[PDB]
């Protein structure tokens, strides 16, 4: 009655893809996610999903910190939501990507968490941590790993300017990106640079991908 | 003893309408609401009624999500808790109107729900889910489905104005209205346009009802 | 492990007077009050008290809505948690006094309740509700029934000035008291008018008691 | 599955010193903490710590209420979970001291609690409770006991002027201190005077400690 996440979902005996309940350890009262009960097993809870550009992910620290969007569609789940998830037992990442030629690809990171020893994980900027990756679309996440969130009007990166204004984004920014998924929905290749939906390591500095899920699951 | 709505309070032997403590899935801290025992069988959770213009019902958006009122007259339960009851389980809309000549009549909607698949619904407007018609009072909510709820101070509505100042009142406004219950009590017919608490299927757009009440019972 | 109030606690064995943690239906996170286990029989909730003008009660809205105080000595419980406490059941109120001559009287009202029918409480102003008087200190705050509560920066009482600021006070003011017990710490007669801890019909309008206590128990 | 601290969770099984997650009376959602398990027997929670020197300590009132840094290293763990923890049991507090010649010593006193008794203990200031001292550090805490926590911002202190901002600190400063472990990290000896990471009765009023660490056990 009480799943903490979208795998306890699945072993409970609910095998389809949708919008379930999920009570993290320290974040009682619950709320509902997107469950991807497919995805090698399934039991992933998605947390940011970008497909056609109908959502404004250009948005301020509230906003990530709340989420926006909605389940069924193009969305942020929140930054509070996911450190209450990732911080009640380990897990690990699994990123969808799909460029606008229908070809896919993706990056799995065996440990992923936010804000996981910070007494205030909102002041200490939900801090990253990633590492051991493994797929198809390549890795440019690893370098993010340790750094804080930041969003346009609230600055915890490692540039001289604001990175999240810069490339039009919001990220785990060091100075500044290897990968910027929260970013303009340009719709494949353009000419600004690095600011729109990008996965460096698979689709270069250039190009909008179409698609794009983070979900994660315990790792064990 | 954790009631999650009023037809759970009906099933476990309270029969009499009245006040009563439910506890929504995601609302654990519980609150209390009006119950209607009667209606078709009873178990119905009232989330608004209009029946002497004792309040004042031009609130804008933080009255409107919080609620005001009072349970045992006039009031508005708050977009908060209508979502956190309708997200729980699938839903159906009884409303009933009565005119000044004691002349009554309803409208049943198969499915009802606010906010049902946003991350955040407060910022994503509370959005208005509602289909299947049946009922004495025609229809004049269909239209308002899919719509953001919109007041005199933050509009949400497909209009070049705000909807909810133009009419006086609060709702799942298009461009604007075929239903505005939450409008200016007037007291039956008046010269000001649809400004009034309007059920234009029924009684017109220049008519202002002088009873209301919007209630919800699981569908299923 | 969860008494609602001090009569569950009394009853679970506590006999003694002292500081205990109850949780109420609808704040389950719950909260520490002091207990009279003596008085007729002992279980009283205290929310008030008044015994040496160390406190400051002339407060604005939020401390008399989140409280004050300690608990040990004067304190104002907070309307959030009065309001928690008397609409889970039907509670009757109790009032001790006491003046500077060491004389005692008391007030004891069959049912009292503080927004039990507002659907957002603190909007609604924390209407009061008490009848049923019998004791010894006489009737004064019958004639306050139905009246919201009113600080020195929010007006809802029946004056056209602002009772609270005027009387120096923190109460279900009308037009505009007959009891004061949150007044100024005068200590016996003052010349002022009315603006003590007064409760006139046992020692008047100019006579500020020494000592107060406000009370509550489960009527049944 | 739900130990209400340190101790809690060492009775449990839980024998490594780290971060765990408690579940405090009146805080139900819970937090994590970290849990020194070896300090005389074990069952420590620990709600501060300097070594590096690394996180700025001479923040605002709202950072010392919820709380900043990080778990596994320098931290606050913040007034309100400090206040959640001790009135929910009597505790002990032990104080780690190290100086930069490798020296170590403690003081630990048998009662310790922060707005025990305070309706509302942000409004009340987390007033200090401390007593019977024992130990190798000396006694540099007990003059503070009975005094609300003073920030930078929120002077509730004994002195003509604001002790924190003079001693580059926050605590449950009189006029001022003997003791000021929240003070700048200077590095051992300095020239200014009392406003590093001081305790007094071990080493004096100018020299900065280069490690502290406060923690609670239940009593009994
Ligand atoms: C996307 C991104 O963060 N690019 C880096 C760096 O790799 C580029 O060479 C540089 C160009 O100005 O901008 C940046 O600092
Ligand atoms: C009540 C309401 O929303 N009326 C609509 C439309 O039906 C009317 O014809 C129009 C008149 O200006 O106003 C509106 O846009
Ligand atoms: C204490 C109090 O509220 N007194 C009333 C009324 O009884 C008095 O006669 C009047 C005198 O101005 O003030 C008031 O309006
Ligand atoms: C650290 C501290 O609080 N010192 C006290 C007092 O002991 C000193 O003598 C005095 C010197 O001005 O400052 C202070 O008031
Ligand atoms: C790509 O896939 C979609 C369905 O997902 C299909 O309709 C379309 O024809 C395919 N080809 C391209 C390049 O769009
Ligand atoms: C209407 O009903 C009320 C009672 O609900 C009754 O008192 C009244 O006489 C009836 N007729 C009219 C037109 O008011
Ligand atoms: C009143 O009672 C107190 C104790 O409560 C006592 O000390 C005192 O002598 C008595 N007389 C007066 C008038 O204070
Ligand atoms: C002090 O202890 C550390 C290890 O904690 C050690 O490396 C160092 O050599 C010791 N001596 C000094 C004075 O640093
Ligand atoms: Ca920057
Ligand atoms: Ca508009
Ligand atoms: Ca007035
Ligand atoms: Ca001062």
């Amino acid at each position: 009655s009480r799943p903490r996440d979208c795998l306890d979902v699945l072993l409970s005996g609910q095998q389809d893809d949708g919008v379930y309940s999920v009570f993290p350890t320290h974040y009682p009262a619950g709320f509902q996610v997107y469950c991807d009960m497919r995805t090698d097993g399934g039991g992933w809870t998605v947390f940011q999903r970008r497909e056609d550009g109908s959502v404004n992910f250009f948005r301020g620290w509230d906003a990530y910190r709340d989420g926006f969007g909605r389940l069924t569609g193009e969305h942020w789940l929140g930054l509070k939501r996911i450190h209450a998830l990732t911080t009640q037992a380990a897990y690990e990442l699994h990123v969808d990507l799909e460029d606008f030629e229908n070809g896919t690809a993706y990056a799995r990171y065996g440990s992923f968490g936010v804000g996981l020893f910070s007494v205030d994980p909102e002041e200490d900027g939900y801090p990253l941590t990633v590492a051991d990756y493994s797929g198809t679309a390549g890795d440019s996440l690893l370098k993010h790993s340790g750094m804080r969130f930041t969003t346009k009007d609230r600055d915890s990166d490692h540039s001289e300017n604001n990175c999240a204004a810069f490339y039009r984004g919001a990220w785990w920014y060091r100075n500044c990106h290897t990968s910027n998924l929260n970013g303009q929905y340009l719709r494949g290749a353009h000419a600004s640079y690095a600011d729109g939906v990008e996965w460096s390591s698979w689709t270069g500095w250039q190009y909008s991908l179409k698609f794009s899920e983070m979900k994660i699951r315990p790792v064990r």
